[PDB]
This record gives structure tokens, sequence and C-alpha cells, in this order.
């Protein structure tokens, strides 16, 4: 079918809220009600309670999505059998400060270090330095201690792989690095206070 | 009776979308579609249609809305039967100028201009000086030649550090200056190309 019409509403926010058993959907400032049905379109599946509400402004599901975070711009640290994926700048050093915390559990947990260029150009070429580079064995390495500008590139180098993972970022709204999410789904927007206790719920 | 629960989605716009002959409400990622209806609370209507869709987006009808703006920080010019709102700070010239061009309009529409501190601190010691004149008889020719600083205060004004009239603004989404709200509703975000005639319509 066609799309015969389009207009932007004056609604800047949105919450679910329940009364007398029914879910309705106010617009943040109390201007607009909304009765009806809610679809995730990237689950495609109605939310019907608000234990699915609280969990899409919570939680991210990759695997519902689709999504494999091994065919991304990747390096993995740790060999629990709990996964734990970290968007990271190659010169962010809250994001370096994360993986130095991180190395303290990788007992428990694999970390999935995702690397984007998220503040700016020269992140750009140290990320794609990551991924182009022949030898991967020190690429986490090279990633912790800043030593990204001098890796040895492939002789054939496909950026199918690269344009994912920006689209990947892009797609689920990643506004800023680190971006984390837990093994159950949870998301944390910067470097959580206690990694360790955060990783193990609730917050 | 009660909300039982209540829990923030991420989402920070919403665009109302015809298709098949069904308006369903999408968020600004495509993640979310609502299927259903759609209803202001500020004039207490529904919206079934795509024009009052652009209606709401396009157009503010204070009157509606339930919104007096002579209770608002406003100075009105005119005798007209049309009412012209106008939001301006003190401090900008390009509202003054429309103000200007305004004066030679004033047989045929009357105009509110609501004064907000948007441009800082010194526009906000201004509009404090209005707000708390004693005599408004001059307020209009000090807000176009920026001589509110020398109106006369009345005996003990406390109006907070706020200005309500900014609080309303921001809130009703009142952007930039000078904004303009004709008598149908529709509004310019800063001066139109020619008032007169933006005036009579579109």
């Amino acid at each position: 079918a066609k799309i015969e019409d389009i207009v932007e509403l004056p609604i800047k926010g949105v919450r679910a809220v329940q009364s007398d058993g029914q879910i309705m959907f106010l617009s943040e400032n109390g201007r607009f009600v909304i009765s009806g049905q809610i679809y995730d379109l990237w689950s495609k599946k109605p939310l019907n309670t608000m234990s699915q509400m609280r969990d899409v402004a919570e939680r991210i599901h990759f695997k519902s999505m689709g999504m494999d975070v091994d065919t991304l711009n990747t390096v993995s640290m740790g060999r629990g059998d709990k996964e734990v994926v970290v968007f990271v700048d190659p010169r962010c050093a809250v994001c370096h400060q994360l993986m130095g915390d991180a190395k303290s559990l990788v007992d428990d947990y694999t970390f999935k270090f995702i690397v984007i260029p998220a503040l700016g150009a020269e992140s750009n070429r140290l990320a794609k330095n990551l991924y182009c580079a022949k030898d991967k064995t020190h690429a986490l390495d090279a990633l912790m201690n800043n030593t990204l500008g001098s890796l040895p590139s492939k002789e054939t180098c496909d950026p199918g792989q690269y344009d994912q993972t920006l689209l990947t970022a892009h797609f689920i709204g990643i506004e800023g690095v680190p971006f984390v999410v837990a093994p159950d789904g949870r998301v944390s927007k910067g470097r959580p206070k206690n990694l360790k206790s955060w990783l193990e719920s609730a917050e």
C-alpha cells in the first residue's frame, strides 16, 4: 500500500499510563492522549503490558532484532558464558576505563567491543585501521593502548561489515559511548558506577 | 480511579501517517506504531482527519485551548476586529520593525504583543520593568524604542526570577521571536515576508 500523507505532531515524548486495567499513551507535556495498541516494529510484536513497555524503555534485545554483533567491527574479551556488548570509540578515555574494569570480569563474561567513530574524523581512521587489520591478535591491545593508527592493513578490505556497524549504531540510536548492553538486555548510557554489580542486575 | 503505573517510552516525536484510509501514529525512528485515536486535551476535541493533524502542527487557537493572552505580560495596539498575537523580546530589533509595520494596520487588526525575555539577562530585566510598571500608558512606545528600563515601577513588585509568560510560551511551543499568530491561527516563526498580505492568509 501507499503512504498518502504525513504530519509531524507537536509531541516531544510519550508515556504509557495504566488506569482501569487499560494502558493509554500520553504525550509528555500532557496535551495529547492516544487510546489504542502499540507495536514494536523492531521485535515485530505488540506491547500489551507495562512490563513490556518497561522492557522497550530499559533494554535492547539484539537477537530478537536479528542482529549478530560478531559480524560487525568487533573484538571480544573474556571467556564467560554471559555476553556483554559495549559500543566504544577509540578516543574515548571513559571507554578505556570501562575496558579496564572489564578485565577483572573475564571469567564470568565475554565482552563484545564494537568499535565506532562516535567522536569524529580521527576516530573513523582508527576504527577503520582496526577493521582492516591483517593481524587482529593485538587489535584489542591496540584498542586499549591507543596504538590503532599503526596496524597492518589487509590486502583486500571489504567495507560492507564496517558500514553495517555504523548503520547498526544509527539504527538503535547510539548517542554516546560507552554504550553498554547487559546479558539480559539492560542498557547503560555511559559508564555504569560499578560495572560488576550493574551486570548482576537490576539496576 | 488511580494511575497504577507509568513508563516513559523511548520516543522523541510522533508523526500522523495516513495509509489505506487509516491514520496511524509513528515514532521518529520508525520503531513504534500506534493504531488508535488521538485526543487533544487542551482544546478538548478528538483528531480524526489529516487536516486536523496539520492544524495542531501549524496553528494555535488560543480561545479554543482556554488561554486568555490578556492575562500575560501583554501590551495591546489597535482597534480592529481581528486579533493578531505576536510574541516578542524587548531587545529584538526585528520585533520592533514588525511593530512598526503593524502601526499602518491598526484599523483592521488589534495587536497583542506578548513580551517574553527569551534572549538573556538584560531582556529579563526589561520584561520585569514592564510587568512591575505602575503606568502602562506608554508601554507600547517603550517596547518599540527599547526604553522599558525607564518605566515607573509599582511600589514593591516581587515576580520571582522565572517569568510566567516565558514559561507559558515555552510550554505551548512558542519558538524564537518574533513569533506571530494570525486571526485564523496560522503561525509565522519569525518576521513574515510581507506582514499585511501574510495576515490576509497563505
